[PDB]
């Protein structure tokens, strides 16, 4: 995939979003090493700010063309570019709360793009999301499978609480790419998602991932 994923690429992205009825847009830059795993985004909010909600439930939705994949390991989001893929996930947080999301990412040009729609409810009115009362996700691994003709994820989740407890949350995801290309097999990937910056008010924020996709144990 050297000829269309290069060693350093960017991206764009734009998120239209709302959680509990609250209305919002992001749109961000970002940039990274597709096969070192590394990459860093830039985001500021555009409509809806300041969001009255925590930043860290859209983090994960801003690129997994950056995971770092053994060559034993045959790196499905990389092998579908330059046409891409889509992605839809749920997380279903403790609480109750629950979001949805549709992603579809494309390779414009020399640069990726990202489209995101972003879906929450149900979060309870004095819960850590509305409250603004998280402080991070915990590092964590995602259990990838092919399943029905499509690449999916499942992670037993948790975000951090600024008082030191814990705010679990499931996600599952469906990758599929835009064309036939080869599933792998069952593999791990361990993700680690730093906010890095921002503004007092979350209408600008700076985060970097770092994620490496491995053999189970
Ligand atoms: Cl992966
Ligand atoms: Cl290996
Ligand atoms: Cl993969
Ligand atoms: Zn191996
Ligand atoms: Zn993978
Ligand atoms: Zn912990």
């Amino acid at each position: 995939t050297e000829d269309v994923i290069k060693e350093f690429m960017q991206f764009k992205v734009r998120m239209e979003g709302s959680v509990n009825g609250h209305y919002f847009e992001i749109e961000g830059e970002g940039e990274g090493k597709p096969y070192e795993g590394t990459q860093t985004a830039k985001l500021q909010v555009t409509k809806g700010g300041p969001l009255p909600f925590a930043w860290d439930i859209l983090s994960p939705q801003f690129s997994k063309a950056y995971v770092k994949h053994p060559a034993d390991i045959p790196d499905y989001m990389k092998l579908s570019f330059p046409e891409g893929f889509t992605w839809e996930r749920s997380m279903n947080f403790e609480d109750g709360g629950v979001v949805e999301v549709q992603q579809d990412s494309s390779l414009q040009d020399g640069t990726f793009i990202y489209k995101v729609k972003f879906k929450g409810v149900n979060f309870p009115a004095d819960g850590p999301v509305m409250q603004k009362k998280t402080a991070g996700w915990e590092p964590s691994t995602e259990k990838l499978y092919p399943q029905d003709g499509v690449l999916k994820g499942e992670i037993s989740h948790a975000l951090k609480l600024k008082d030191g407890g814990h705010y679990t949350c499931d996600f599952k995801t469906v990758y599929k790419a835009k064309k036939p290309v080869q599933l792998p097999g069952n593999h791990y990937v361990d993700s680690k998602l730093d906010i890095t910056n921002h503004n007092e008010d979350y209408t600008v924020v700076e985060q970097y991932e770092h994620a490496e996709a491995r053999h189970s144990g």
